[PDB]
């Protein structure tokens, strides 16, 4: 039995930025009260994990990254009431403590117990459960899924369907739910509308999936990598444009295509310039632009306030506006019910050990989602 | 009489930027097809009229500014069906052609026939109806109310209650409807919410009126001129704070005051810094910030997109989001039904002749609204 004892296993540790992960042994302390130790089954490679490697998303190093995954509860600590050993679960990188101001608000989902705004790289109690080479290692967004085992606080774990295919539903841990929720929940795309989606990767395809579900008459995919267009069309994009093909700025191009601006635009890249462009391309009087992309650490964008004064609405969101713990199981349920598909997002599958190759696949632009199996 | 003939009358002409208005005689051509010549009865001095003088709001000079007003139709042109001579009317600086995508949109109001985005300073047909000393003078937002008589396009005029007190209802032409709608229509202030209003002048006090009407439990007024606090509280503010009384940034103070950020914030000054501050002080996960102020010409603001990514909604709005020709008559009716008050905004009432004195009362910080009677 491992319940109550330290577990040695392998994890992909990031020691320095812009360096390959180090698959080596780590010691995982047993779960304290209201914490859960999960045996990871599958984890997806989201761009945000690479953001950590690149310094785009700053969080304390050395760290065990990963935040989009699914596994099986190994053991629970004292007082845990929502999961039991043997349960299939999805780690919530955006917690749902249910007690804070945001959690009790009918709309807000960015729990104040989150570790995304001011990254500490610890458990809710300010400590770590990871030791490598005798050195304490940092957690990432309280999940740290790039490990055969991880310990998370109770508020950062959701029990899902016992019959859920973990190699697929892991995407509901981030990529899918983010893009999908951004369209249907945050921007609230309407029937007959024209949408523009900047960035046709895992999250952007999910946004297209969200707009299609919402009944958008037009969904224009925007990406500088034309190789991304086929997949986009496949999931709902009615047309795709590459900014590099035009002699004029894309927001102008898009404004002409939509005869005056789109109803809903989405920034799913993570650049300051595309954020402004996405805003500029939605109709000046009633257009809505939603930021999904993670910006470079601490950098400020420059924009003219008249873009807003005319009537535009600009907002951003975390995890697609989904109250994590309530939503994740409902989303897995719907997937089981064939309400939406995850297959189109999965382009590569690799064993955990091949984690480094997976990030090269992302970086080459060859992939959308590579799922890592433990 | 005057009908179908050229009328000679007094108007306040701004020949150059940063100059007092020149009260002289001008010639008002008769209305053309679908135009209306209106005899002005009362016009409110709005801060935007001063923006023109200061160059903050660029529009072709020389010109007859003025947009917040009420008058009586003197004669209508061939094809006018909405108003008739003797009708009490209110000119609309944001028209409602009723045929463009925006007017047809359930939530759009910034009509595509507007002259604010790219000021021409002409009638819808590209020409002027004003002549002064043999020289053609520009129109302002298609209204030009600083004249005893003016000619506006039918789409820029609304018929109002015949028993309307024109010297009060003229505020419905701008300041009041703007602030009121911003709060109840655009921001959509919820019952029991905490609001923060930056700028306590005529538009700001109206934002407060709307917030209170919307049920806001807490309404914090913010202004660097403490003299503005008495009236703000009179109209609804629960507390007022002067930024310069604090050693630390006001968004900090407001965040501490609202225990994490306010629900709704409003920028009603016209500064890039207070626009970012306003957004920053509303709760990060579900706060809504509305820009009401007109920023200085051609300047960009700088902000960190994380403010939005966390969940904040940032909007802006022209004329309080009200479809002009539809709402103005409705608002007047409600005023007549004692649904809201206009007297709190009226601090000075001067003759048209004293136009410059009123601008001086505004500039000095002494007035909220000065109504000029012709
Ligand atoms: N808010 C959240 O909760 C949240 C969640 C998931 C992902 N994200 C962020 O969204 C972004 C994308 O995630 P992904 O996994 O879908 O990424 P990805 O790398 O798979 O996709 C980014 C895409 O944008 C394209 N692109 C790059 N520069 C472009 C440009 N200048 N113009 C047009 N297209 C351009 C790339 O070719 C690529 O197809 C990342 O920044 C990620 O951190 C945010
Ligand atoms: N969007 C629209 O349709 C619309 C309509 C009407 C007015 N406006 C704009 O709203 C703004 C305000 O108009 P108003 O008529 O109420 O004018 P106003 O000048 O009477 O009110 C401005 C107030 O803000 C205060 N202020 C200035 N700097 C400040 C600072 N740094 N911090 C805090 N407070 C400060 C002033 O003391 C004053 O009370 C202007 O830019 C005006 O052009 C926009
Ligand atoms: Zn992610
Ligand atoms: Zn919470
Ligand atoms: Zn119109
Ligand atoms: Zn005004």
């Amino acid at each position: 039995s491992t319940a109550g004892k330290v577990i040695k296993c392998k994890a992909a540790v990031l020691w320095e930025e812009k360096k390959p992960f180090s698959i080596e042994e780590v010691e995982v302390a047993p779960p304290k009260a209201h914490e859960v130790r999960i045996k990871m089954v599958a984890t997806g490679i989201c761009r945000s994990d690479d953001h950590v490697v690149s310094g785009t998303l700053v969080t304390p190093l050395p760290v065990i990254a990963g935040h989009e995954a699914a596994g099986i509860v190994e053991s629970i600590g004292e007082g845990v009431t929502t999961v039991r050993p043997g349960d299939k679960v999805i780690p919530l990188w955006t917690p749902q403590c249910g007690k804070c101001r945001v959690c009790k608000h009918p709309e807000g989902n960015f729990c104040l117990k989150n570790d995304l705004s001011m990254p500490r790289g610890t458990m809710q109690d300010g400590t770590s459960r990871f030791t490598c080479r005798g050195k304490p290692i940092h957690h990432f967004l309280g999940t740290s899924t790039f490990s055969q085992y991880t310990v998370v606080d109770e508020i950062s774990v959701a029990k899902i369907d016992a019959a859920s295919p973990l190699e697929k539903v892991c995407l509901i841990g981030c990529g899918f739910s983010t893009g999908y929720g951004s369209a249907v929940k945050v921007a609230k795309v309407t029937q007959g509308s024209t949408c523009a989606v900047f960035g046709l990767g895992g999250a952007g395809l999910s946004v297209i999936m969200g707009c299609k579900a919402a009944g958008a008459a037009r969904i224009i995919g925007v990406d500088i990598n034309k190789d991304k267009f086929a997949k986009a069309k496949e999931v709902g994009a009615t047309e795709c444009v590459n900014p590099q093909d035009y002699k004029k700025p894309i927001q102008e191009v898009l404004t002409e295509m939509s005869n005056g601006g789109v109803d809903f635009s989405f920034e799913v890249i993570g650049r300051l310039d595309t954020m402004v462009t996405a805003l500029s391309c939605c109709q000046e009087a009633y257009g809505v632009s939603v930021i999904v992309g993670v910006p470079p650490d601490s950098q400020n964008l420059s924009m003219n306030p008249m873009l807003l004064l005319s009537g535009r609405t600009w907002k951003g969101a975390i995890f697609g506006g989904f109250k994590s713990k309530d939503s994740v199981p409902k989303l897995v349920a719907d997937f089981m019910a064939k309400k939406f598909a995850l297959d189109p997002l999965i382009t590569h599958v690799l064993p955990f050990e091949k984690i480094n190759e997976g990030f090269d696949l992302l970086r080459s632009g060859e992939s959308i989602r590579t799922i890592l199996t433990f």
